[PDB]
């Protein structure tokens, strides 16, 4: 299965005890395949809200999520967790389950040095029969990665590709170069225009669970050459994704697909719950720029 | 009961195979309380390795220290997680156990404002009929507060303390002169004798699982005013640590316990396994401060 | 005058002692101007190693560039300083001999407030009959200002634009789309063609003293829409400014030039005297690239 | 001369327009020595807005605080600077008025190896017959020595010490260790009972210019190990230093000395003129410590 594409690094829907909400996830779901159009979900990111979750959650999240899907969109599940073993064990799940590939974020918190960071990754691709996409989010983990050290990752031909989520174009361009065989995934939305002149062979984003059509514009604008109109499209998209940060990230997009009859809920505390301000201010967001 | 003294961050003992090895985990708690004479226990903390373990390995790490220990030394159970859920779970676990305080890391990942780390304190210290201790250690989260914000948790007559792991002593200072009536832990095992005449009302540290000894001999004769002579004393451990440090750090002490017959095994990969040059390095280490 | 367009962050030749080598300095202006056909010389700046040098010495720099240019490209001269005094003595210097434009990097070293380097740039720009463009580089000075700071400088019409040296493309399309009147310039050469796609009018970069030819083809290429050409000479540009940094980035530029001819002689100390490793690398970069 | 002890980072008068009040900056000499009974004076320093002046403003000052203290106190110079060549210029001109020592910060805003920090301390020092002092102050240069690199500057024995003033206590423990023949000065006013546990050989600080009695205290009562004597004199002082640096650190010292007939004058721009509020915020702190 070719991975090329627009993902959307799939929302949770909680109750106000943080409860997982089935009815709610399979809506958001069913929003990103007939209203967003994406190519495919990213499960278990950052997005998901994965790491507030219990090893059990996250096995009923990629069920529901492979159960709704079934076949029509591709699935990517994120597996990467300071916890090795429980590493290995959603992979094998994930892989079983029939994901189409599995990805897996930096371990975090302790500080690895880069011997175990290729010890990490490899113990997770080589025991399930899948591809795995190297999840590399800089400004959360806090570990950055040169590009010989991408390089030695990649001497595995499982390991497909990358999801770069660093504002470090230098990186980038020197990825798209000296890895041509090589999947790259763009992880910021705020600056797809740039990063698809580059080269990226899709993008991984969480305001597509609600901007995923403007998204296509900027990605398809791009390849087109229709520069000029994918970077009025970027500004749009950027005024938007800037109200939504200014609002509270989470918060506001859960609350714009409310407002599209999608039951998203809450996020999992200590996440903040959505004040009247900010409800009202998401009311305002969802009128100008839908 | 009076939480003032000096905590080990209690090691835990795995097999090859990353797995706990109880016999191993109890002998590093006997060592601590029969030789490095120590007055309690912080466990669960960075120390353990206990986020890379499972909510049930935490718990049974949990038991056995508490049941090998009963009731000769204090304990203090690091329940913080960036799953809320899961720490208010350990907490009821814990305080259900007998410990005689809880202590919880700011989360992390996750970029949460005050209001939200307020929020997610109050839940966990709420849950239980306990006291709660603040696991500040920014160095590996990257949350830095301020001592008014400090002041507001410091709200809740349930959070007694502040284990501090940073190098600031100005804010240290202010802490102590600003919150008399709260218990002020140092973190830094390099830096115990300049934290002590500041007036800390203990410290909580990793290198102490096997230098309790000096380490006690600093804090009392810094505390008897005998400076010069708690000087030297760190000016030996500092040669230890130094040399724990450029080893490698968990493997070494480990590798130190083994020295002593205390099956203190391996660490739980990715970290790496100690090579046969860290086994005679350490092994040297051993003869020249044991 | 019309500041858009490509301008060379000016080298200055230097004897083995320190001295201005007058006739290498001419040399490396007729490069740029000849060989580079750069529509501009960017004077004073970082890569002009203007921070080591005395008032008088900035003076000569000044005085030598705007004679042998002629009137045959655009000057704009940095005269920032820690030194608020210099920097005006300087804007009145520059702005009495011609230049079309004035620049001004944000006072460092100490940590002035927004209110400050407010006045910091009002008081340079309003003491000359003169444009200023702001110099950000927060890597070396460890600035970073908000779109809404931005906002206010910009207030001040004489204040007509910004060198963008940050890697922030998200900040870098907010500034494209809210000032449209204000003139946008690159400062990181390597990623030069996923700027231009964002609207900046030009570039100033250090390694256009002897790229300047492949990186006029990347901004128009560009700017013509054709992404895939552009991408290519960024391809073959980045390999020359990844092997130039990997060798010393001023000392292999000053080599490369030396190797046509232009002599650019030494850097002024402390920065070292090229190797001969750093010599024969020199060689080998200029017979790839050119 | 035996160079251990307290020293004032000593603050300069300037008028209202900028230039140095040499009335002004006599009386704030005379204080120091008279009524703060300092061991000597750290010249041109960051506290005497040292950067933001030029050669010849710095020299005149050397000037007046050599004449004015003749041979009653201990004179340090402060020479570095960004331009090497200035620097050994500064060495010879203190060097020749009789400057007991002199001192000079990392080289900044370039990002120099270590070879080359070397090379500029070596070029400083080599060039004149005094001593000379290190002044690491990683926290406004950006620049972190190791151990070992402090190692090989203290190869020569003209480099007689290093002025600290990082948060660093393991890197100072090891320091005072490892050097017993080298000079250590303490650089944070606020942490100076830590410090001093550590052995350091005295202190350098901006706030002994209206503190130093009280510096003096915490100095000498934790030198004779009369720690709960220091630390409460550390609390008020720190209660000084908090308020002080809540109203803008180098107004407020002057303002401080204002009251007491020392015409300490503004500080140079872009650093803010003292509001109303500040002066009588400034009134306050004065009888509110003096």
């Amino acid at each position: 299965t070719d991975m090329k594409g627009i993902y959307s690094a799939l929302l949770v829907s909680f109750d106000k005890e943080g409860n997982i909400n089935e009815k709610g996830l399979r809506q958001i779901i069913r929003h990103n395949i007939d209203v967003c159009k994406v190519d495919g979900l990213y499960v278990g990111g950052s997005t998901g809200e994965n790491f507030m979750l219990s090893t059990d959650e996250k096995k009923r999240i990629f069920e529901i999520a492979k159960d709704e899907v079934k076949e029509e969109i591709k699935l990517i599940a994120q597996v990467g967790s300071v916890n090795l073993k429980e590493a290995v064990e959603l992979a094998k799940f994930t892989t079983d389950l029939g994901y189409d590939a599995i990805s897996a974020v930096t371990p975090f918190y302790y500080k690895f040095d880069f011997e175990e960071i290729k010890h990490y990754y490899n113990t997770i691709i080589n025991s399930v029969d899948n591809r795995l996409i190297i999840y590399s989010i800089p400004f959360l983990t806090g570990v950055d990665m040169s590009l010989d050290q991408f390089g030695e990752l990649f001497e595995n031909e499982k390991i497909i590709g990358v999801k770069f989520t660093a504002a470090d174009f230098y990186l980038l361009e020197r990825m798209r170069k000296t890895f041509p065989n090589k999947l790259i995934f763009a992880g910021f939305d705020e600056m797809m225009l740039p990063a698809t002149v580059l080269g990226v062979d899709g993008a991984i984003g969480s305001t597509f669970n609600v901007n995923g059509v403007r998204a296509r514009q900027i990605f398809e604008l791009t390849k087109n050459e229709k520069i000029s109109e994918a970077l009025e499209v970027q500004h749009v998209t950027n005024d938007l994704i800037t109200d939504i940060l200014g609002n509270g990230l989470y918060q506001t997009i859960k609350l714009l697909l409310e407002e599209q009859g999608v039951e998203a809920g809450y996020c999992r505390q200590p996440m903040k719950e959505a004040t009247d301000e900010m409800k009202s201010r998401a009311k305002e967001i969802y009128r100008k720029y839908f």
